[PDB]
């Protein structure tokens, strides 16, 4: 308690002095509370006029037109101790899970150039506003180095004062650039060595790309076993249990010298002990404590819940194939059990999943994992929409399953050779490309964002009819050479003004390990489509007289954008297509 988080809190009455107030009319139950003090401040969703003056068919379909306008009774939550059966089986299967991920990988801090490098790249590192404007001039300033000196000597000491939480089922938690860095050079390791790729963690997808994913779905498919299982948890961040961090927290046991001391206070200091600020408009900020949930930056986050995710699932697979009786208390016996367990089989049981944060699929050896709920709901891991105790109701198909907000088709090339496409609902992918996040987008930024959607259409959605033609009319309505660009950036090979059909042939052939025969694409036609009625089914307009409209008309809205953007040189993409081909 106090002794931890006091120095933080001391250090932010301090600042406000002439504001600070006990309230007694505080709305936290489950946080600790400590006190307020005067502020006043809020960013909302703004429309991609390129994209939607390209997609015009789409003005009248909800689905599409209310994403662009617009739980914190679930962060205000408790979960319960989990048994000490329960508290036995994850804390001998994390250790076990370190080790594995461990062995062909060296923890290590990541370093101020990596940092510098990163942010003057545009990595969303969720800093904060103040002394210096953005995060770019910060670090191009030894001041700021000589703060981060001050808390890092003494976070050595044992002690915090500046790394600090701000608030804002999404809730994403902010903090200065200077902590950022400190939570960065002490796990950054995690990412940036790819701890969680598919090689190393054998359940991991970190860094495949979501060309990747259905193939890694149709290998699990091949396994002997029973249904796929695909549970979403209800709010995975508010149900990470101090268990759950204090398991995380023995990746500092591969560890040695500074590096460990540097990891063992990001694990103590700020994550099994939290200060947070929140606004209240009752404007007052609020400072409030916990021990317990996710609060780390959302790469860290990433890593921790995917591990956490394996631990979770492989002791779902131990009690469907009843490894353990009861999760009260594990006898001796029943220890050695799950050792040998993970010694015997660890690894295959690893490759039946492909796991992605708090997301997963599962092809346990059988049927009982649908009925094997007990370790599952006592770790806190609830599963969304469905009963407490009701059994799982698993896919029998592998195109049928979810993951990572997609599904993925089967699709044969009019040559034998087999794509593993990824897709969602068509309006869906349309009403996310017709957003932009923040404020003084120039015409420039707005097309080149624009761009960036539409290769990224050509490259994973080619296969969606409206895609391929609005992708198309959109790398025609943006000047030929202007750079693909995002805010905000799995694999991105359609951030680039290389040619698109040359990327999609080093995407989905050189590169393809599940492509034997290497024979390059030599136009758009040789690359398939799904079948007309499975693109209905996915969202397509296909049919409509508005969709045929569209496409007849198609040259008239690239004209419309390239009036509107002024005289450049422009490409036209058209006749890449066979109807536009004369
Ligand atoms: C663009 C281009 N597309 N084509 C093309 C592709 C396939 C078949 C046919 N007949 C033509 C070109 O010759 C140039
Ligand atoms: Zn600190
Ligand atoms: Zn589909």
């Amino acid at each position: 308690n106090l002794d931890i988080i006091g120095k933080r809190i001391e250090k932010i009455k301090q600042e406000h002095e002439t504001s600070w107030h006990y309230d007694q009319d505080h709305p936290y139950k489950t946080w600790a509370y400590h006190g307020s003090y005067e502020t006043k401040q809020t960013a909302s969703s703004m429309v991609n006029g390129v994209v939607r003056l390209l997609t015009k068919p789409w003005d009248i379909i909800p689905m599409v037109t209310q994403m662009a306008m617009t739980f914190k009774e679930k962060v205000d939550t408790r979960t319960q101790e989990p048994k000490e059966g329960t508290k036995k089986l994850m804390k001998i299967t994390a250790e076990w899970l370190w080790k594995e991920l461990g062995k062909k990988k060296t923890p290590r801090m990541c370093t101020r150039e990596e940092f510098t490098r990163k942010v003057r790249s545009n990595a969303a590192l969720g800093a904060i506003f103040n002394k210096w404007k953005s995060a770019r001039e910060a670090v191009e300033d030894s001041g700021f180095w000589e703060l981060v000196d001050k808390e890092r000597n003494l976070h050595l000491e044992g002690k915090c004062e500046t790394c600090v939480y701000n608030m804002m089922s999404r809730a994403i938690w902010y903090m200065w650039l200077g902590a950022r860095f400190l939570e960065f050079e002490a796990l950054g390791f995690l990412n940036e060595d790819h701890w969680f790729s598919r090689e190393n963690s054998l359940s991991g997808v970190e860094g495949e790309g979501l060309h990747k994913l259905g193939y890694i779905l149709r290998d699990v498919s091949k396994k002997e076993g029973g249904a796929m299982y695909a549970d979403d948890t209800a709010g995975w961040d508010t149900r990470i249990t101090l268990e759950d961090l204090k398991n995380e927290e023995m990746v500092t046991n591969h560890m040695e010298g500074e590096h460990k001391k540097l990891a063992e206070a990001i694990f103590k200091l700020t994550y099994q002990n939290k200060v947070v600020r929140v606004q209240r408009p009752t404007t007052v900020m609020d400072i409030i404590s916990r021990r317990d949930q996710r609060g780390s930056g959302q790469v860290v986050t990433y890593g921790l819940n995917t591990f956490t995710n394996m631990e979770a699932q492989l002791i779902r697979q131990m009690e469907g194939e009843g490894v353990f009786k009861s999760i009260q208390h594990l006898t001796v016996t029943e220890e050695i059990a799950v050792k040998n367990w993970l010694v015997r089989v660890g690894r295959e049981r690893l490759s039946r999943m492909a796991i992605s944060g708090d997301d997963c699929v599962v092809k346990p050896l059988d049927d009982r994992f649908a009925s094997a709920l007990t370790a599952l709901n006592d770790m806190g891991k609830v599963r969304k929409d469905i009963q407490q105790w009701e059994p799982s109701r698993g896919w029998n198909d592998w195109t049928q399953v979810p993951f990572c907000s997609h599904h993925f088709h089967e699709l044969i090339m009019k040559d034998g050779r087999v794509l593993v496409v990824p897709c969602r609902n068509q309006d869906e992918l349309i009403g996310r490309a017709r957003i932009s996040q923040g404020a003084g987008w120039s015409l420039r930024e707005t097309a080149c964002l624009g761009k960036s959607y539409a290769q990224m259409w050509s490259l994973m959605y080619f296969h969606r009819r409206d895609l391929r033609l609005a992708a198309n009319a959109i790398c025609s309505a943006v000047p030929s050479h202007w750079v693909p660009t995002s805010r905000t950036t799995a694999t991105h090979e359609w951030m680039t003004t290389e040619d698109m059909l040359t990327v999609w042939n080093r995407v989905w052939i050189q590169e393809n390990p599940w492509m034997e025969d290497k024979t390059p694409v030599e136009s758009w036609e040789e690359i398939p489509y799904l079948g007309k009625r499975e693109d209905q089914w996915c969202g397509s307009l296909i049919g409509l007289t508005s969709r045929a409209t569209w496409a007849k008309n198609i040259q008239t809205a690239i004209n419309q954008v390239r009036s509107l953007i002024g005289n450049e040189e422009y490409t036209d993409y058209m006749p890449s297509m066979k109807r536009f081909r004369r």
